[PDB]
């Protein structure tokens, strides 16, 4: 068995409201987003966090540091970071390409030399990196293994990300150049945040943990085209140009290493094919009831979606009525991989959980369509 | 447990010599390397492939197509790439940030919807993808599962990737236009390749099969210094300043986004935090004695570190001389996080391999000095 004991969240900076997020990351080519007003009216989310100094705009945390100040924050009297017999990292926004985010996140912690693995990906390594810990403990390889994710995307979203682009459309002589939808629409979109889990190969003999069930994933990526991407471009038989293939000027005049998201194939295919096609396979293949689940913990991104998934609920006929459905989303903001867990950090914390409850976790990836999903029993 | 039951290898193109290399990888500034000859006489690499057009000098595989290239080859009258369980797919050089190299290789290959991680790093990378698929068989979680990893360096180390910074040091009337050892390095070393392989939880009817014993991976990231890099700079401190905190306009005038090695740093610690750290550590807990080794696969990457690697296990007394030591360097080229899998397909298929022999693999990274360790048994 694998338990899941303890659970830390850390959420860089003060909250920042809707008023103040443009200041935060600015304008491009000096003239504010016409499509902030809608985007945010559209997803709901009233704070979010950002690596970013409110007066000086300087970074405040790499993503190494974010992922290493929520590994600290599982230490206690039960656990020193010494004592980890492995770590499991990811970031979606790493600092660099190479090494691996997970070695970076090691030499922040100095910890004692010990197992490093990183995934990548986007929302999904967070997860990918948890069932890592999971196997490890799980095949008895270890006693003991912490998960962590981290997301920076500040360090991306911010304006000049773009400005390159923009100077290079004033030098076609164009008007008011505007960056496309594509490329704006996640600035209002994503923030940062970053989880860790030690998971072990007993319960806590104190307090509650959570018994890891199963952890299991589907990609549908073999039919689904790539719908959330950074360094690179998607082309029009819907394929994507990796940027080593771009010229280097390219590059800045296109703005290829910023996070784009193909927003109408994203409307039309993330609740069947990060949801309801990975779900009704786990709920036949597992003889899953719907109503045997106390909590179920949805990383739904966006109010527009949050109903869009529970139809995708009600159409495999296994229905989850809102009041079973916990989440932070509006007041800590879209932390990508780190969403789910921020979420576990704070329902865990909360003194709402029962022994025997039994949660449901979902996390679904646009970036080309996979849904991970988690469950656990109170212990 | 866990057995091998078949490896597969991809060399995209044709074998390149030394003296055709520089042609498919062009020249900056319009002059050949001068740290070439030297390079190439100390690593001993006598041919590599390159995922580029000899003639066009266009890419012939992307990351994704040369990992799925590698991962169709495992498929026999035993496995069909629809029966794959769970596919963990690694690239030190994906073709993009986001989304991870696994689900793009899933695109490539369009296999059924199945479990898709990706991991991320260097050489060590296709380690760390290999012992997920392990654990995922080990812990009963799958009965078999798939790890892949690819190399293609080559879209990066082509002159084109140090095209502005040549033009930056020309403009800035350099007395030396060339580019710093640190940079042109590594485009003599570092070629393309890929490898896969398929883990089941029993040995193959047909022929032999390779137990995994143990995969052990220890960082030192904890107090070593980044080595390799990519997508950011090492400043005189010590520390790595990602992409994303540099002006557009330097990623372009310092080839940010190329890969880059601290050579002295290396030289200096590559043996004794790759190597005999962590396997002084694995020789204690595992009481392992050299003698019980027939063969050793180590990635050594270069002839200069080939007997430094030797006096290494030397000064932990576990000597192994070089009639046990297999390699393939010399002809495959060093293909980074693949090289394991293509030392391992050249063994498996030599004939050589007798039931109950003893395999000890080594793959260092020398990003942040991490090192892998495999023991195999022939079954």
């Amino acid at each position: 068995n694998v338990y899941i004991t303890k659970v830390s969240a850390f959420m860089p900076g003060n909250p920042i409201d809707n008023n103040t997020m443009e200041s935060v990351l600015g304008f491009v080519g000096g003239r504010p987003s016409r499509s902030r007003h809608i985007v945010l009216r559209n997803n709901g989310i009233k704070y979010r966090h950002y690596a970013l100094d409110p007066e000086t705009g300087e970074a405040t945390y790499t993503s190494a540091q974010l992922a290493a100040e929520a590994v600290k924050g599982l230490v206690d009297e039960h656990f020193s970071l010494d004592d980890m017999q492995s770590l499991a990292a990811s970031s979606g926004t790493s600092d660099q390409i190479i090494p691996g985010h997970g070695v970076m996140v090691h030499g922040e912690l100095k910890n004692k030399p010990c197992e490093v693995i990183s995934t990548s990906g986007a929302c999904a390594a967070g997860m990918t990196a948890m069932k890592y810990a999971y196997l490890s403990v799980l095949s008895g390889a270890t006693s003991n293994a912490v998960s962590t994710t981290s997301e920076v995307p500040s360090t991306v979203l911010h304006a000049r990300n773009f400005q390159s682009e923009n100077e290079a459309r004033v030098a076609e002589l164009e008007r008011r150049p505007e960056i496309a939808f594509e490329k704006d629409f996640l600035r209002w979109m994503l923030s940062d945040g970053a989880g860790a889990a030690l998971l072990e190969n007993k319960p806590r003999p104190d307090g509650v943990s959570l018994r890891i069930d199963w952890i299991d994933i589907y990609s549908f990526a073999n039919e689904q085209e790539t719908c959330m991407y950074s360094g690179g471009e998607k082309l029009a038989d819907g394929s994507l140009k990796g940027w080593a293939q771009m010229s280097q000027a390219d590059w800045l005049a296109y703005s290829v290493f910023c996070i784009k998201q193909d927003v109408r194939y994203l409307n039309e295919r993330v609740v069947k094919f990060t949801l309801t096609e990975p779900l009704r396979r786990i709920v036949a293949d597992r003889n899953l009831s719907s109503e045997s689940i106390d909590w179920f913990l949805p990383h739904y991104s966006s109010e527009y979606f949050r109903m869009k998934f529970s139809e995708g609920l009600d159409d495999i006929n296994f229905s989850i009525e809102q009041e079973r459905w916990f989440t932070n989303l509006t007041v800590k903001g879209n932390t990508g991989s780190a969403s789910i867990y921020i979420m576990l950090d704070e329902l865990m914390k909360s003194g709402k959980l029962k022994k025997d409850q039994r949660l449901l976790c979902f996390i679904p990836e646009s970036a080309r369509f996979t849904g991970a999903f988690m469950h656990l029993t109170v212990v």
